[PDB]
């Protein structure tokens, strides 16, 4: 049996992204460019099998945007109808992009220019993955709603594998908002327990009744940047030591996966 | 002009890395499936130019063993000897694999049978990053030779950028020291300076007076499992965040590089 991934991608190139500027909830097409990208990327994906087989797909999460949904289709293109009849996708507003506030549609530059002439920053500069965002998110909010997204891929996929099953999840969604998600999968950042009215409650962020909810002891958050680049359009990979659900990780993924009977890993413990 | 990358790759399949063996400065050739798995990967790779572009490949590091130089002339099957001529080969003993000292050829739960009958792991389970091997390295000093080859890499990045090429260098190595190696590329660990004899050394681990030799003022170890996940002719992809060569980060990389013009990145500060 297949370990287990989650394949998550970033939506194709828009107007704002190109340019620099931080696009959270506004809801933005992709350009023509950003189009022709996310074509040629689920053709490159999709060719002969050897990177992702249709076959072993089992969901596709989407963060609500425009962007992001219309990045699902195009990467699917290559997909028949019986490829895609075997595969749900589920639309999960806990994937959104960081909520960007006072800062939405802006340049860094501009934001820190407005930061100081409101007194901000005086003693370090302004870090979005500690520091959060006037009006928007902090890192803790985000931190919560993409644990709970990452929880539930997780326990689908210990279910799946439990059944015998091969799974790959593909995540649509964003670029601070998956660069977060891969700091947590793979362990950075801090642990931080359920403990406010927000931490704790269901707030309904997906209508799919056959993605379980998974209700969070703890969860986690970045106080600091993880360090990864990720352009529209970009892929990571992250998936499992040991074939151990329980040992999340980033791979570092060639162009194809190998059989289990071909792998080359060091046991566990 | 276009970011540079470190582009590093496991060696291909071996009769040992395929069983789970620990494979150090044994000299095992690639399995027959391990040279087709990496002829596939070098086709994949440069394939239409679109991830990799041989023109802008300036170099390629190996760690000395026969399976990551046999893997390095696999993965350049597709080129031109044109294309050759312009990218220099660089063997570096920096790069090779954790010295697993008694471990060599053995596998994990035999490891942990052979320490536990000497007594050792009493109070918590063996854990490599932080203990190293018996008669092999310590963290310590595959910290140390790994951090040396990436400064020397940086280095020829910064030059490169700064007389506006672009710049790819490959590095060919093995499981735990490319783990390794992208682990402390983007901040992993711990940093400790340059102190006893060994730690501030010119060890002449390679060859080529056209790769500067970096001498370090300190230097970064692990001190845990980073959690990336490196089959055998797994790929990742190392880089630096606004264009500057000062943040290193690991890359979440699609299929194809954008065009700096194209590229979706927010500004620096």
């Amino acid at each position: 049996s297949l370990t287990p991934r989650c394949i998550i991608v970033r939506h194709g190139q828009t107007e704002w992204s190109k340019s620099g500027q931080y696009t959270g909830l506004t809801d933005l097409p992709l350009t023509p460019y950003g189009e022709g990208q996310m074509l040629r990327t689920g053709e490159s994906v999709f060719r002969n099998n050897q990177f992702l087989n249709p076959d072993n797909i089992t969901y596709i999460f989407t963060s609500p945007r425009l962007r992001a949904r219309q990045t699902v289709d195009l990467v699917l293109k290559p997909l028949s109808d019986e490829q895609r009849a075997k595969i749900r996708v589920v639309v999960d507003d806990d994937l959104r992009e960081w909520e960007y506030g006072d800062y939405e549609g802006m340049l860094t530059r501009e934001i820190i220019e407005l930061r100081k002439s409101r007194g901000l920053d005086k003693e370090r500069p302004w870090n979005i993955w500690r520091d959060g965002c006037e009006n928007g998110e902090t890192t803790q909010q985000i931190g919560l709603r993409l644990s709970r997204a990452i929880a539930r891929i997780q326990n689908l996929h210990r279910k799946h594998q439990s059944e015998g099953r091969a799974s790959d999840i593909m995540v649509f969604a964003h670029g601070h908002a998956l660069r977060y998600f891969a700091a947590i999968w793979f362990g950075l950042g801090v642990q931080k327990k359920c403990e406010t009215i927000e931490e704790i409650q269901n707030v309904k962020s997906y209508d799919d009744d056959t993605v379980p909810y998974v209700k969070l002891e703890s969860y986690r958050h970045l106080v600091d940047n993880p360090c990864f680049l990720l352009d529209a359009g970009g892929i990571g990979v992250l998936s499992y030591a040991h074939h151990n659900i329980d040992e999340p990780a980033l791979e570092l993924a060639g162009p194809f996966v190998s059989p289990p009977e071909e792998e080359s890993q060091h046991g566990d413990v």
